[PDB]
């Protein structure tokens, strides 16, 4: 008699309303379990993902509560829009579980990353990754944590950003990917922008390299991968460093540093026919435009978007959606499920 039914996908127990049949698990997708289904009131195919107890500490919660706040809080194309929220639990008390809904993608940036692209498809998804982010930092929001596994595609090219980034001590045998985040990150800067700029340059490398660029165990291992290929950055950006790391980086082995020609060889790109070559040269000058140390000297998010590489897809409305209540501090547990509740129940 009620809206529910309790449905078991791997080991974790589904409860969600009547309208959604069919559920079959498909990818990770960051903070917990995700479904396939079908919606039988929109007669269309959705995702949805639970969120198992989210109050139950501060770095699930503020997370949860940050993430539940901010989506109807952006509204593009290429950012995460959510078809409904729900929880099964009738009151307060008896509060357990969120679960988000949004439409059903196709596959992982990661997958996508495996596979051998064209110049048309890469720049395609490298535009609405720059309109996304545009669309966050204009909202105020810059994410400082992009990576492949949080970004969806579908199969004509479609794009959106899943999870609006960073804001710790978690308990699981779940471990956080940190490849992808910028100098200023690693470094504990201070940032601006185009820190966003980095992990972008990182994902548009790997899609060109099939390999991680900065892969390390900890922050030790990626910061050597950065200079070894990159080099020792200039005097100028160690200056802006505070003097327990600037210490730990001054005193690091001085590397020359490659050029981009050999960092990413025109064997990695297509280039048999003349638009070919040119749409390489370009590619390769992007890149070496976003993978720079030193933020000053790192191209920004307008930039990039009026790049010959990637200005081709360019269109009059495209990005032309302006933002349509705070972050909060140290709460407890009783204190996070009331946000988080009355979140859900609006
Ligand atoms: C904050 O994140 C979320 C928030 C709310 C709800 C979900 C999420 N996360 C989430 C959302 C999507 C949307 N599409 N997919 C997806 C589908 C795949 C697939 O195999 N589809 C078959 C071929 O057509 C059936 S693979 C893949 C990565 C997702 C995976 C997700 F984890």
């Amino acid at each position: 008699d009620n809206q529910f039914y309790s449905v078991e996908v791997g080991d974790s127990t589904f409860t969600v309303l009547k309208r959604y049949q069919n559920l079959k698990p498909i990818g990770s997708g960051a903070q917990g379990i995700v479904c396939a289904a079908y919606d039988a009131v929109l007669d269309r195919n959705v995702a949805i993902k639970k969120l198992s107890r989210p109050f139950q500490n501060q770095t699930h919660a503020k997370r949860a509560y940050r993430e539940l706040v901010l989506m109807k809080c952006v509204n593009h194309k290429n950012i995460i829009s959510l078809l409904n929220v729900f929880t099964p639990q009738k009151t307060l008390e008896e509060f357990q579980d969120v679960y988000l809904v949004m439409e059903l993608m196709d596959a992982n940036l990661c997958q996508v990353i495996q596979m051998e692209l064209d110049h048309e498809r890469m720049s395609y998804l490298l535009y609405q990754m720059l309109c996304g982010i545009k669309h966050l930092h204009s909202a105020g929001i810059i994410h400082r944590d992009l990576k492949p596994s949080n970004i969806v595609v579908k199969s004509d090219c479609t794009l959106k950003i899943l999870d609006f980034g960073l804001a710790s001590f978690m308990m699981t045998p779940y471990v956080v990917t940190r490849y992808y985040r910028a100098p200023e990150v690693i470094l504990g800067m201070g940032y601006k922008e185009n820190v966003d700029i980095w992990s972008v340059g990182c994902i548009m490398g790997e899609m060109v390299r099939h390999k991680i660029l900065f892969p390390g165990r900890d922050y030790i291992d990626q910061w050597n991968k950065v200079i070894e290929q990159l080099g020792t950055p200039c005097p100028e950006f160690m200056k802006k460093l505070q003097p327990t790391v600037r210490n730990y980086v001054e005193n690091r082995p001085k590397y020359a540093g490659l050029t981009f020609p050999k960092l990413f060889p025109d064997s990695l790109f297509p280039a048999d026919s003349e638009h070919n070559k040119l749409k390489a040269s370009q590619a390769r000058d992007l890149l070496s435009k976003m993978l720079v140390i030193d933020p000053a000297k790192r191209i920004s998010v307008d930039d990039a978007l009026q790049h010959p590489y990637i200005n081709v897809w360019y269109d009059p409305a495209e990005v032309e959606a302006p933002p349509p209540q705070l972050d909060e501090r140290e709460h407890t547990i009783e204190e996070w499920k009331e946000l988080i509740y009355k979140e859900v129940m609006n």
